[PDB]
Parts: structure tokens; sequence; C-alpha cells
């Protein structure tokens, strides 16, 4: 379920936010709360319902 690689967004950082939209995990804390918009799912564009963190880096 959780996995830890590669911020899809960033590339730096692993993710370590789960979108509950679909259950991607693909972001990072900081690339999100960073960039303010409504963020997409940055793997199938659906709108994010919940950002689920993992803490981690
Ligand atoms: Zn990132
Ligand atoms: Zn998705």
């Amino acid at each position: 379920g959780s996995l830890k690689s590669a911020c899809v967004v960033c590339l730096s950082s692993f993710k370590s936010c789960v979108f509950l939209e679909c259950g991607h995990v693909c972001s990072c804390t900081e690339c999100y709360r960073a960039l303010p918009e409504p963020k997409k799912c940055p793997i199938c564009r659906q709108a994010i319902t919940r950002v689920i963190p993992l803490y981690n880096s």
C-alpha cells in the first residue's frame, strides 16, 4: 500500500503522500503544501479529494 519511491514531481525527495482519490501514492508533503493550486493526481489527473501524508522524507 505504502511505498516511498521517488516523488514523481520533484524526483529528489521520496513520495510521502498518498492522494486520497484513487489511492495513488506519488507526491511528497513539501511538494504539495508548497504549491497552492487545486492539485491534480500527477498520474491520473483526478482532483485530489484528500491527502494522506506519510511522514517520511
Ligand atoms: Zn516532491
Ligand atoms: Zn490517481
